[PDB]
């Protein structure tokens, strides 16, 4: 149940948090998905900070 932990994202490019709804991710990091009901911004958790990341800098690993 809640098989969300099977699908993770790979930060292809680094991104600095510009607004509190976002989150800072370093390129090369594997992040856990919290929400994918968007094609533009995915909600992920980085270490202890949660926020949305631009799908242009991050890809899903099938």
């Amino acid at each position: 149940m809640d098989e969300t932990g099977k699908e993770l994202v790979l930060a292809l490019y680094d991104y600095q948090e510009k607004s509190p709804r976002e989150v800072t991710m370093k390129k090369g990091d594997i992040l856990t998905l919290l929400n994918s009901t968007n094609k533009d911004w995915w909600k992920v958790e980085v270490n202890d900070r949660q926020g949305f990341v631009p799908a242009a800098y991050v890809k899903k690993l099938d």
